[PDB]
């Protein structure tokens, strides 16, 4: 209520997370071996790293977000089903910044857009499930 | 009406549906095995209900979330024509450069009316037999 | 617009602006075979020709949407036939029907108001009609 | 005049001519223009010239307020020359392409297409466009 | 004087020249050079030609009264024994021509209202420069 | 005043911090043999001094000169993650269409904050172990 | 000064040059496919008929960029080999009127220079262009 919840995509498994009250940094860890996201970290506008998942993947990417910078384009790749996983994230900002993490070989959601305020989902070894959260 | 009805394309078969109350989420399920749409889900502004139809047996899906102020500016449905017909693909593009592509387009096409996507309508069984979009004015 | 194609088939003229148009065509004959049209504030399907072709395309036109680009492919001569239509709208919508292996007209442009021509088995001849 | 006369390109042969719609006839067999027709604003007459023996034609209809912004004629140069192709593009993104461009080219003046001029027999020997000012 | 002279590019050979609403270039596939140029001027029906028009191709660019050159490249062989091999021009109205070849040297010239040409030719165009307003 | 981008790469090498209370020249040295940054130099407005760090043993370098009024609008650092990590590449693009590419991007990336490039900070030995940029506000 | 001095890139060798006066109105670059270096540069200036050359024009390629009086450089890259032993290997320039040249090669080091009205050059040349810097104005 005064936040927009994007559909969490991927499986029912892993341990729940919800990170909120905006985002100033987000990092994604992924593997070439499993072609999944494994681990996410978030910082806020608050010096603590809010992490989740196991950072066992051979790649990472970080997007730093200026205070006034919104997300204008966002795609999450995922395997659908109870047994599902998140496999990739593309984001593009109101300033022409973009990141690409992991793979997009199965299902996609083109999310809502706005000021990236938090994330929510389940993670174990892998990121089972991810949803973004925006302002209003 | 207060609504613009796109021609429903595909076959006469399956069970009829109409979803209305604007659309804030839509998902399309499709198969590489059958090369059809099989299942559609829709959510609406200020209403937590998932309105589904068809059998979600396909190996792929795509979800488009629509911002409150976001209109559809380009829309194409692929389909097999005739009574025995099926809807095979959807491309949509929004007023914010968001776009989805579901399934296949190697037979017939409709380039639909455009505006604020308000509902869908059609028939579905195992497959999406027939699909029409509905827009505001 | 100049009606292009042959002298044959049965004449048609559809008028009242156009809100929907459909084209049927074949890979076997590489012609248009059949056209349908709907009009604003009128639920009637005005058809013509034999819809025996394996493909069709439908373009829906918003009330305020004009045609900005239009090409008809055709075989010229008395025994001629209309073979293809490309249309592009003032809102980036476009359709492509059938084939363009012989002759072409780039038509006048504006609000698509009607069509006119002759059709039997095939669309023998087609011309568009525009506004003010 | 109060007109711009583009250089007529192609040969000296055929019979001279000087004239909202234009049509070009051409052949895959000879790779030339053979025949042109022109219709005028507020005048229902077809002004033709040349022999329409070619297997292709194209028609460009020009809206009243529509100018030509890009124009190329392909031709064989010399007394024995022939006009072989026309590309035209309008102020509304309409374009036609007639026949072939395997030898010489002129990029013509541009504006409101007012007439044509040239010589034609079996083939279009020679063609020039005429624009306003 | 009240003219801007682009560098004449190509060789020392051929006969010197000095001469816009029309320009034509003749060239050969056999020699890959310009061989001959013609020019017409506003309010003057004369063809000002130079060089031997023995090449199998030509192109003509007509320039509207108010139309300037906004991009211009001349291809040439450098050195005393040099030759001018090509011209690309683009106008303030999106017209463009391409004449001949560009497989050795290039100059990107000054831009403006194309006012004249200058340079030496015989069988081939040995050397060419454009001239603009000031 | 200043905005500190996350320093990416390893914990190793000797710490550095360059600022002058903005950057007008920056140079990056890298190797095809090690596929790392090895050395960085920075000059500042109204100060002739070269502030270097790292061992310039690499076979390539690039220099970006920044006009006084010119901001960075796009910036990516490639790096190997982990304690034994290294910085491997820098792409920068300016408010005047100027851009450099230094070294390699075969592992991890940060798309940094943007603004008037004011300083750098990190650790370097043989290699640039770790790099963060610093901007105004 | 009234002038902006780009870093001179390339080697210490060759004979020094400095070309300045109005601003640059023509510049030419000679280069070789055999050595993949610049070998020779010429410059002309506004209101001055003098051809200011330097280096040995032994290379199989050249390009000339003419600069209109009011035309600035908006993009500029010099390729070079770094070190005392070094040489300048290429120049890309792009103007405020969509003109561009590309001379020689960019297989080793690059500088993306300051931009503005190209007023002069400076460097060292022998057989090859050893070293080049551009000079601009505020």
């Amino acid at each position: 209520d005064n936040y927009i919840y994007s559909t969490e995509v991927g499986g029912v498994g892993g341990t729940p997370f919800t990170f909120m009250q905006t985002i100033t940094s987000i990092k994604f860890n992924w593997s070439d071996q499993y072609k999944l996201l494994h681990h996410i970290e978030v910082k806020f506008i608050n010096a603590n790293i809010y992490a989740t998942g196991d950072p066992k993947g051979n790649h990472e990417v970080i997007l730093e977000i200026d205070d006034d910078e919104t997300i204008i384009g966002s795609v999450i790749g995922y395997k659908k089903g109870n047994d599902g996983r998140c496999t990739g994230v593309k984001l593009t900002t109101s300033k022409g910044k973009s990141i690409m993490a992991g793979y997009f070989e199965e299902s996609l959601i083109t999310t809502y857009t706005g000021k990236l305020a938090g994330i929510k989902g389940g993670a174990g070894s892998d990121i089972d499930r991810l949803g973004l959260i925006f302002l209003k």
